[PDB]
């Protein structure tokens, strides 16, 4: 029914958390899972991520113990999400917000905690905890240097924990039926699994709680698992940090899982691809520990997983295949790189222009009337020209047609006006996969030496394939 | 409290939907606007839009008329979000997707769609309805051309405005206790604004419904509102085509309000940064709308508008302060551009070195042993370091020392494995206006002309804006 949004709402810190649940049933069938596989969408809040949640109750608490008045200045160390609750808060309620975050992390980010009106600090990336070029040191530094300041330190705040332990722990109790077997999440400040797994183990003893940490981080137990890459950088943002936190306790944890890049990232785009959960890269690591650590249970048996980040975060990073093929990334299984990759593999475009069978592409200065021009169409009795300067673009005679019963195309007006505007260049030696990912976003294809030789569509490329 | 997540969900179809409804105090204080102004969120979504919604809808029509069996491919033409949903619903129910988008449309709705396993074929910005080459008519062409296909066709199915009526309606009025006494809803395929304002107007028939359409547009009555740029392309996405959609019942609506692109971007940035909305261009079209329509309302009243889409389609083209500036828009009254070109102004770097007052910053070729540098550092008395070859980076003392305690930095290796890589080059006729933005992605700025002369931190603008 309609119990918690069948109001209206104050402002948006209300529409942080109650985040559903859903059965990841294709994913599970994609890589052998017997058990339900359920998946907490805290990507879906208000801020698109878990530690809303913790901004909120940070601030919360510092309301309810009168530490905070308005005007203040609130300081805080992060990788990118907890920057971004806090700036929420902030700009809701009235405060100031500066951010500390390395320069590992995403300029998506940046850029939202900017529209936020937060000043950003940013940090060096191999800088370790104790340096005070550390993003927790040079928070430190700003709360000395600047008055009215206030850092919520969610490393050492119990409110971190706490929330995770109130609400969402229960959330997750409320809509499994207290019937939960594993519950695998990651482990970056470490307050999630902390608060999460306690009231679990609470409420269900008999529950394995699997903690995520990746390779090049030293939270899992025991350090015989830490040794894969000892402090080397990784690409993950949200988990894993040269030292423990205040508020993990990897005690209330059983399991460590050890997950990589490839493995993170790849499973986050088969996230995306198979259940269609628009989630970030530490949820691909997630869901790759529980995959591995889940692997025992039977059907029946439920195994939540956090999903932490949304993709809006990454958009530029990891969702763009170039970057994961820059960074040496198997894509997927099924993805549309290899989908393009087996029907063309090595065919470039010089072999469907011999096939299909003169280059004889009427071309025109950019400048002619279009009565000159719609003249010398008829009289070469082609229905497409191409325009160029001393290139312009395409130009049809449908649209010719159809602009000038539309009141956009004068007579005597340059056909620079009236031309498709939006070209991609090509030539000959390349592949077809290139012209594909290129056909992504321009609607032409057109090839070059100034000598070109036609215009290619998707329409086209089809058709090569239905010769095959 | 908790009835519509309160369970398992069996996939993200059922996520679609139940979005929350938030009021824009902050935003309504600004403006300076009397009334509540009500905001329905639909970017909240678990796809991030609105059109999820109907994507959903139309396929469940579908399959209630048997009309679609498992394997089939659909096709649609869309400005991007209606092909998200139905490559969702695809996804999840096991059809194949290729989408019809215009080159206008942004980057990011590709990539998720690719990420979706959807095929995507673009037409040009420029061309008709009318033109083969047009969005419709390439759909038309590929359902001519390939075998077990289907266009839903959201422009002309009933599925698009019913569900509109059926579900999304009913909720606004659920939340505002049926009390509405104006609604302001962006006019794109229209199915939205129909679908809602009918069912508002038979369940509250003294309500006003207001229609935005971007100028460029004609689906605004009379024509004489149209005519200030007709069939001039704009940027925003969404809203506004060259032709009256089925769908579009423009005589349930009362008002049009014509809305340009700059007053659309500098309110969607004004709605992220005082509500805390991360939220799409053409919600900014639908607030600016709002707010010139419901002017006249007074305190009490509520003035409902759809936030139809949500930043994570638009992350690189306008949260980016780059391309507003490169579009010549205004950013925001109270913005980050703005306050540092309050604070800096025309002061370069020149003038700062200048007022701190000899450019004897140590260098070092890059690959010297850390004993040797640390030797170096001692003599020279100097704290940082500046690393280079035949630039590398930076390096601190402080770095040196708990690197060397953590096991990452051996005593004959070389410097350059434990400098800080992430840097930012500058020159000193740049303004502080454009440093400040460097310093949002990159944690150091060092100066050159190869003879550097310091670095540059943001504390070190903390402490020249302390001069003043
Ligand atoms: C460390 C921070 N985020 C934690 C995080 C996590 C781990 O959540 P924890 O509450 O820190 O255990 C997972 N995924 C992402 C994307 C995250 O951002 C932060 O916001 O400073
Ligand atoms: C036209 C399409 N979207 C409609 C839309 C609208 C208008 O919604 P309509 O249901 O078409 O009236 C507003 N904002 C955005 C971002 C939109 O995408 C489409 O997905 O093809």
């Amino acid at each position: 029914a309609d119990g918690p949004y069948s109001g209206i709402l104050d402002s948006v810190l209300d529409a942080i958390g109650n985040t559903p649940m859903v059965r990841m049933k294709r994913l599970a069938k994609v890589y052998g899972l017997e058990c339900d596989l359920l998946a907490k969408c805290e990507f879906m809040s208000a801020g698109g991520s878990v530690k809303d949640r913790i901004g909120k109750a940070m601030v919360e608490k510092a309301e309810r113990e009168g530490r905070l008045k308005a005007g203040d200045t609130l300081i805080e160390p992060t990788s990118g999400n907890t920057g971004i609750g806090l700036a929420l808060a902030a700009a809701v309620r009235g405060y100031r917000m500066i951010v500390t975050m390395p320069a590992k992390m995403s300029a998506e980010k940046s850029n939202i905690m900017k529209c936020l009106g937060a000043e950003i600090v940013r940090t060096p990336t191999e800088a370790a905890w104790n340096d005070e070029n550390s993003h927790m040191g040079v928070a430190a530094k700003l709360q000395r240097e600047l008055e009215n300041a206030h850092i919520l330190d969610q490393y050492n705040n119990t409110a971190n924990p706490m929330v995770h332990y109130d609400v969402t722990a229960e959330e997750i109790i409320t809509q499994c039926d207290g019937d939960i077997d594993m519950v695998v999440i990651g482990a970056g400040t470490g307050g999630t699994i902390t608060g999460i797994g306690r009231k679990i183990k609470e409420r269900c003893p008999k529950c394995k709680v699997v903690g995520v940490d990746p390779k090049g981080s030293i939270l899992a137990v025991p350090d015989s698992l830490n040794d894969e890459k000892r402090l080397q950088s990784y690409e993950v943002e949200g988990i894993g940090y040269d030292f423990v936190p205040g508020v993990l306790d990897r005690k209330v944890v059983d399991e460590w899982v050890k997950v990589g890049d490839a493995e993170s990232f790849t499973t986050a785009r088969a996230i995306i691809r198979n259940e269609g959960l628009f989630v970030g890269g530490s949820s691909g690591a997630n869901v790759w520990g529980a995959l591995q650590a889940a692997r025992q249970l039977k059907k029946g048996q439920k195994c939540v997983v956090l999903l932490p980040d949304s993709s809006r975060n990454y958009m530029s990073k990891f969702i763009s295949d170039e970057w994961m093929a820059e960074h040496g990334f198997a894509p997927e299984d099924g993805a549309k790189v290899k989908e393009r990759e087996k029907q063309f593999g090595g065919a470039r475009i010089r072999d469907l222009l011999s096939e299909t069978g003169t280059s004889d592409v009427p071309f025109v200065t950019a400048r002619l009337s279009v009565e000159d021009v719609i003249k010398m169409m008829h009289e070469t009795k082609v229905k497409e020209v191409i325009v160029t300067e001393d290139l312009v673009g395409v130009l049809s005679e449908d649209h010719i047609a159809h602009s000038l019963q539309s009141g956009r195309c004068a007579m005597q007006s340059p056909v620079k006006d009236i031309a498709f505007k939006k070209l991609a260049k090509a030539l000959p030696s390349a592949y077809l996969r290139d012209v594909a990912k290129a056909l992504d976003f321009s609607p032409y294809v057109c090839v070059m030496d100034p000598h070109f030789l036609g215009v290619i569509t998707r329409i086209d490329l089809l058709h090569w394939l239905a010769t095959k």
